[PDB]
RNA sequence: AGGACAU
């Protein structure tokens, strides 16, 4: 069931970011629909992020359900937030959302990451990451290692 | 605290 490419080419210049989820089914109508939403002040962030970047640079998410003990997969923003999008989906909370391609569908636990541990946030290990807390890139590249290197949600379908 | 953190 699992999904895991070759090889995951990432542009220079590019951000990432941990998304957390409080449902695993939210996560998965992300994957069948192709759009993800984050809190209000998270799509600000997301947003502005997304603006901001150099031409070929690309907006990693790295998707974790809370309480899960793992990391699930990993996708990337290919719009900005739009207001046209069917965020019907979730039911609420999420009036808008960006689209997003889905790469890697996976489980990582947490035991194999707790060595990353992020300087911007008191050096607490990406393991313990809010929604939307973002990850310096060399760190990325070494967890994106783990994610291509087995579980996934995809796997009762 | 108008934010989908760990065991």
């Amino acid at each position: 069931g699992a999904i895991i490419p070759p090889w995951i080419h990432v542009p220079d210049h590019s951000r990432f970011f941990v998304i957390k989820s409080s449902s695993l089914e939210h996560v998965k109508k992300s994957f069948y629909n192709g759009i993800w939403s984050s809190t209000f002040y998270g799509n600000k962030r997301l947003s502005e992020a997304y603006e901001s970047l150099p031409q070929g640079a690309k907006i990693y998410l790295l998707f974790s359900v809370n309480a899960s003990g793992r990391f699930c997969g990993v996708a990337e923003m290919s719009s900005n937030l739009r207001e046209d999008l069917d965020t019907s989906i979730w039911g609420s909370r999420y009036r808008h959302a960006f689209k997003v391609r889905w790469i890697v569908v996976r489980d990582v636990h947490n035991r194999s990451l707790k060595q990353f541990l992020i300087p911007a946030n008191d050096m607490k290990p990406v393991t313990n990451s809010r929604d939307t807390q973002e990850i310096p890139a060399t760190i990325s590249k070494s967890i994106l290692k783990l994610f291509k290197y087995v579980q996934s949600f995809l796997d009762d379908d």
